[PDB]
């Protein structure tokens, strides 16, 4: 299976200055069970704005950069290499990435933050037309989750 793993605001915005624009850690508990124990491909932009690999899963990092060569990373120098990936891939960024892979992957896990945020870097449009919610799920708010946030699971039609 290869899906997209993405949280996007309300006018999809999902970075600002290599950066999230928000804080929100039941969203990262979510990436933490989705993807434990699968592979993450994100472009190479992404990989530096976190700066070492995720624990506990495959690590892979789209770069034209022949020099790169990180402990705990696997790079690809191709998108048709994705292809190769045995298991549960999932697309995991950036903007790049997303807008290469979002018309090819079979599924979308998307943390929609219920608010507005400045980003500079977005995920491209996509049409409930040509996805279906598999299911949708209202986040809990608390003294550390404030902002509202919804998990979807879209599957392509
Ligand atoms: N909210 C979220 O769910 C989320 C998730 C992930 C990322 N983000 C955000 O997204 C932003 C970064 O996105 P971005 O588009 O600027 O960068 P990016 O997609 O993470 O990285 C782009 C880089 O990936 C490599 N690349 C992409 N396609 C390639 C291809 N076909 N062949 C070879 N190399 C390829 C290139 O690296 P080289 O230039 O080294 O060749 C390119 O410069 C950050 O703000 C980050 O915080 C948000
Ligand atoms: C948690 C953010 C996020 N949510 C969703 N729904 N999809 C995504 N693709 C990303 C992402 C991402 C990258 C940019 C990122 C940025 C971070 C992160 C992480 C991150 C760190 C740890 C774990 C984990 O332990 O599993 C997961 C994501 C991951 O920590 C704070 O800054």
């Amino acid at each position: 299976t290869l899906s997209i793993l993405v949280a996007h605001d309300l006018q999809r915005v999902i970075g600002f200055e290599n950066q999230l624009p928000w804080h929100l850690p039941n969203d990262l508990k979510h990436v933490k069970k989705l993807s434990t124990g699968h592979t993450l491909v994100m472009g190479r932009k992404t990989f530096e704005s976190i700066g070492k690999p995720l624990p506990n899963r495959r690590n892979v990092v789209l770069t034209s950069d022949t020099s790169f060569n990180v402990e705990g990373v696997d790079v690809i120098h191709s998108i048709e290499d994705i292809y190769q990936l045995p298991g549960h891939v999932f697309i995991f960024g950036g903007q790049t990435l997303f807008e290469e892979m979002i018309d090819k992957v079979d599924d979308m896990y998307i943390t929609v933050i219920e608010g507005k945020f400045r980003g500079d870097t977005f995920f491209p449009p996509y049409t409930f037309e040509d996805w279906e919610v598999a299911s949708s799920v209202e986040g809990k708010l608390d003294e550390k989750n404030t902002i509202p946030h919804t998990f979807l699971h879209l599957i392509r039609k």
